[PDB]
């Protein structure tokens, strides 16, 4: 029970910030993330056998693609972190147990293509899952890790607390869909302006979860310029092997897909950040005061790309 994890110290202090990137040290991962469930939940939310068992079997079932693996998995339950510890009194001991496991395992044995290349490829996961069809694949792998003897870290919650917590995990990851986001946030937006959003109205926790996904799922575009755009080479290496295997099927890819039309890339960061991420830390900043930093990083870095097209680098 007092066997606590600690971090040096510049990792210990930088660790609470938003912008905190976990570093090269892949060994150094499984213990961040412990550091992180311990501080955000507790040293008895999880038995440490438990949770160190279920997050090597975790680790495993991410595959070693350029963007959608481990690091990410990692990096976006910090989001998560950092957002719950900046808002300690707004969610209930579930949430935080919940939400911290599912950012972990919200793109578990993701193979670096999108819902649309499964359904073109016409992959039998598109016949299973019509809708958010990688997605509730993340869910199920999820499902299925925590049923492995000796992994099960909800073990010792009632039942409906365990029902409860699936179900926080699984719409948690489900919102990580983007075709979702643009109608959760435009809901949501409009609860705020017309002040109807109601925190202790379910249906609406769940939206505002839904948000904090995105946000967390999104992370990159909130890191110091450096972190930003070395991570946006993977992002786009992922892009371009799809548009690659498009290419494979007869189907010409949209030019931001296509490793022929690199210098359309700047211009198709700043549709996304305009389209997606600012609008996105906007409507989490109004909901949640203290998440203000992602949206000033985010702003930040959308400068930075305009930069990179005005040829300023
Ligand atoms: C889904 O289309 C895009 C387009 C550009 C980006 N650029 C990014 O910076 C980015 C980041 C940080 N995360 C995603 C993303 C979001 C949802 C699903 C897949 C990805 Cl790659 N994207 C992007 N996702
Ligand atoms: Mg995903
Ligand atoms: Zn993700």
């Amino acid at each position: 029970g007092l066997m606590q994890f600690t971090l040096p110290v510049r990792l210990c202090k930088e660790i609470e910030l938003f912008h905190f990137d976990i570093g090269p040290f892949e060994n150094m991962w499984p213990g961040i993330f412990v550091y992180m469930v311990h501080r955000s939940c507790g040293t008895s939310c999880f038995e440490l056998e438990k949770l160190c068992r279920f997050i090597m079997s975790v680790k495993k079932n991410y595959r070693r693609v350029p963007y959608h693996n481990w690091k990410h998995a990692v990096t976006v339950a910090h989001c998560m972190y950092a957002i719950l510890q900046n808002n300690h009194t707004l969610f209930t001991d579930l949430e935080r147990k919940g939400l911290l496991i599912a950012c972990l395992c919200h793109d578990l044995d993701h193979r670096g293509f999108s819902n649309s290349y499964l359904q073109k490829f016409d992959h039998p996961l598109a016949a299973l899952y019509s809708t958010s069809t990688m997605e509730q694949h993340h869910f199920s792998q999820t499902v299925s890790i925590l049923q492995l003897e000796g992994h099960n870290i909800f073990s010792t919650l009632s039942s409906s607390e365990y029902e409860q917590v699936l179900e926080i995990i699984r719409k948690a990851i489900i919102a990580t869909d983007l075709a979702l986001y643009f109608g959760n946030r435009k809901q949501l937006e409009e609860m705020y302006q017309t002040g109807s959003l109601n925190l202790n109205n379910q249906s609406h926790r769940d939206r505002v979860i839904g948000l904090m996904m995105t946000a967390c799922d999104l992370c990159s575009v909130t890191k110091l310029w450096p972190v930003t755009k070395l991570t946006a080479n993977d992002i786009y290496a992922e892009f371009w092997a799809e548009g690659d295997e498009m290419k494979k099927l007869g189907i010409q890819p949209i030019p931001m897909m296509d490793r022929d039309k690199k210098d359309e890339v700047p211009q198709g960061q700043l549709g996304f950040y305009n389209a997606v991420a600012i609008p996105c830390y906007t409507t989490l900043t109004q909901i949640l005061p203290p998440t203000e930093p992602l949206l000033k990083a985010c702003r930040d870095n959308l400068s930075q790309w305009e930069k990179v097209i005005r040829g300023e680098e």
